[PDB]
């Protein structure tokens, strides 16, 4: 079933432009419930797949930028989900689990950053 | 969400040995309901993924043998589902849609075969 990934402010991860193309950015955007803000999650595989494009959230080779791309079982496309008692989830890069799904300074783009329990590193998966 | 793929004789596609490894064979086996006889199907992307191993049904480069393997967005890992009025389904290889999921001579193993509407090319997805 499809999930939305929600920041503390109530905005959500969003595939920019509702693109179906490889390399499209994962951004932060106001909630509208469209399929480019919905994701399938498989904890056994570790993947996070855009419902609209069927492409996987992918860490680029620089280990910071996040895009969607065709899934090819890369460690940079696999995630470890660490649940917290308050219902949030830390989403850790399988290749380097110190690095977790985070947001940029503007809080408008998803990126990878070292875990400091910063507020926007604690995602709500609904 | 999990499906069984059933032959006319009532047997099912089965990942041999309940293996979790790349290269394990897709065989025909009597139904026992275990997870190595269950598959996720995403018609949008086209894959068929073993519930137990989370690996994708894959046509080998020889365009005949069917194994499970890590999904890599290969056309040999994508399928076209053609439904018939009788409730059966022809499962066509995206890379070469004349070739369809079929059974070997002694009803032993899954393979690809040119579509002729032979009885074992008509699957019941349950």
């Amino acid at each position: 079933e499809a999930h939305t990934l929600v920041t503390p402010e109530g905005n959500v991860i969003d595939i920019q432009g509702a693109s179906q193309e490889n390399g499209a950015n994962a951004i932060i955007y106001p909630r509208h419930g469209g399929e480019n803000q919905l994701f399938f999650i498989d904890k056994q595989i570790g993947w996070i797949i855009s419902v609209f494009s069927r492409k996987a959230l992918t860490v680029k080779e620089n280990m910071h930028d996040i895009v969607q791309s065709d899934y090819c079982s890369l460690s940079r496309q696999q995630w470890i989900f660490e649940d917290n008692p308050d219902g949030t989830t830390i989403i850790r890069c399988y290749e380097n689990p110190e690095l977790v799904l985070s947001v940029t300074g503007n809080i408008d783009k998803v990126c990878l950053s070292p875990f400091t329990r910063e507020a926007h590193q604690l995602w709500r998966i609904e």
